[PDB]
């Protein structure tokens, strides 16, 4: 009530003063005679501290910590069917281990300046489509899960909040670039550990809580939650396990940090120092749903009916929070939640004005452009970003109808390009084409995800080898 709207005000204010102060420190740092470069790449001297602070602030945001409690709160889901904090950390130590220090070794500015170079500009170009769609609608899916998470906590219209949130994270990237959001994301780590780590301990010292460990073995008021994979659902959990371990490494807001280190050993260690963030931030969620499956919500102010018969079970964390905890706690609780649930739009929306900005605008139809322009065109594509993100997520009821399709395209299409790219030689651009048709026709006509990937892969190969041969 007054408390989430008090801790609401006070950490909106703070991220909005330290991004508009990191601009004034940071903007002579820099390639003097280069602006463009110095509010995309920033400088190239980003140290572990910083670093590892927003590297796993990236990936610890949008619907994590508020679908890790869900699934294990929900009768036939359990630890089993919660696979995002397995995949993120495998991800991420994938990409560390093969990917990060063959990319920052040749001194890259995007991720699309591989393919330009050697398939051509015209490729990269069509490679340009499937990367903008996903980082503008995981923004959209953001902006949407913040308003309805807002609208949960106090009662203030969805329009409001999402406008209010969606100013502030344009106005401070548009005025910082790099450096802002690298410099705003401390906060938001601080106050999501603070929070949870001091959450977790008075909710389980409540009567009405039962013992969790007896609980996730044996059932009182529902089924287990550790859950079961049936022999029937092995390959469908290994698919949907295969899409986060295999699709979060080609997308650009993970390459902008990943070439904006000291150097190729600095590149590695922000990975891994990621993977063990993600698997630390991610057991206060667990525990919280466990504390909301071993619950007897008729004790407890919130009535007889649970929140999965009432059908508010998306909601969980922010209900045990609010519910099986003092006021002192749960405003920290509240404004973590808050903190949590916004952390990846800002990376993304300079994802997506930074490609066009460099790749489109100035590499392909305007070469010879000052740098005052270039300037100028970043801010001018990140303020209409920023506007067309927040007007998709209040207007359309299709986002994530179309965030399920373009989550697909990314790890069917641009994940087999980077391998070809890489790691195999002798590739051409008469084989990516075909692997470009050939994914995108298998997704749209007709697990099959993976199986378009590994076709899409090895039609690459064989027409580019063929061609040669012609
Ligand atoms: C949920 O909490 C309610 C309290 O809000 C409790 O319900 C208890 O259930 C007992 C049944 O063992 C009931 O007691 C009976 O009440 C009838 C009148 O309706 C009376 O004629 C009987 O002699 C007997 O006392 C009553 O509904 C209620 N009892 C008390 C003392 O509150 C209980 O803690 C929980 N119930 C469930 C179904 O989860
Ligand atoms: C194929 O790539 C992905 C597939 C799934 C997810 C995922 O988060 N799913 C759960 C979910 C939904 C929601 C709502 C907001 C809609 N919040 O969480 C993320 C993926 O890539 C990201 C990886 C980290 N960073 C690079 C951004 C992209
Ligand atoms: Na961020």
């Amino acid at each position: 009530h007054v408390e989430g709207l008090i801790a609401i005000i006070v950490f909106y204010l703070l991220i909005l003063l330290v991004g508009i102060w990191a601009a004034w420190r940071t903007k002579n740092s820099g390639s003097a005679e280069e602006r463009s470069e110095a509010i995309i790449v920033g400088g190239r001297d980003i140290g572990l501290l910083v670093g590892g602070f927003t590297m796993t602030a990236t990936w610890v945001g949008g619907g994590y910590i508020n679908g890790t409690a869900e699934a294990v709160y929900v009768p036939g889901y359990g630890l089993a069917w919660a696979q995002a904090p397995i995949g993120y950390s495998l991800s991420l130590i994938l990409g560390g281990l093969f990917f990060a220090k063959p990319m920052r070794s040749k001194g890259y500015v995007t991720m699309l300046d591989p393919f330009q170079q050697i398939y051509g500009k015209r490729m990269g170009g069509l490679l340009f489509i499937p990367a903008l769609m996903g980082e503008m609608f995981w923004a959209a899916a953001i902006f949407s899960a913040l308003g309805a998470t807002i609208s949960v906590i106090i009662d203030v219209d969805m329009h409001i909040s999402v406008i209010i949130s969606a100013l502030i994270a344009t106005l401070y990237t548009l005025v910082g670039g790099l450096y802002s959001v690298a410099y705003t994301d401390v906060v938001q780590l601080f106050c999501i550990f603070v929070g949870l780590w001091i959450s977790v301990p008075f909710a389980l010292s409540h009567p009405a809580v039962a013992d969790i460990g007896f609980t996730a073995v044996h059932a009182k008021y529902q089924k287990p939650w550790l859950g079961t994979v049936d022999s029937s659902e092995v390959y469908s959990w290994l698919d949907s396990f295969l899409l986060l371990m295999l699709g979060g490494i080609p997308w650009q807001a993970y390459f902008q940090r990943v070439l904006s280190s000291s150097s190729a050993t600095y590149a590695q260690v922000l990975s891994f120092l990621a993977a063990f963030g993600c698997l630390v931030m991610a057991i206060p969620a667990i525990l919280i749903g466990a504390i909301g499956a071993s619950t007897d919500w008729n004790q407890t102010a919130y009535g007889l009916p649970d929140p999965k018969t009432t059908e508010e079970a998306d909601m969980i964390l922010p209900i045990v929070l609010q519910y099986l905890c003092p006021v002192y706690i749960s405003f920290f609780g509240l404004g973590a939640v808050s903190a949590a649930v916004m952390s990846s739009a800002d990376s993304s929306i300079l994802s997506a004005s930074s490609m066009f900005a460099r790749n489109i605008y100035q590499l392909s139809f305007r070469q010879n452009a000052s740098d005052k322009e270039i300037v100028w065109v970043m801010r001018i594509t990140v303020f209409v970003f920023g506007a067309s993100a927040t007007a998709m997520a209040l207007l359309t009821k299709t986002v994530y109808g179309l965030w399920y399709l373009s989550s697909d395209l990314v790890y069917i299409v641009i994940f087999p390009q980077l391998l070809c790219v890489l790691f195999v030689k002798g590739t051409n651009t008469y084989g990516a084409v075909a692997g470009y048709v050939s994914g995108l026709f298998l997704r749209i006509t007709g697990p099959f995800k993976t199986l378009a990937m590994v076709t899409s892969f090895l039609t690459n190969i064989c027409i580019s080898y063929l061609a040669k041969y012609l």
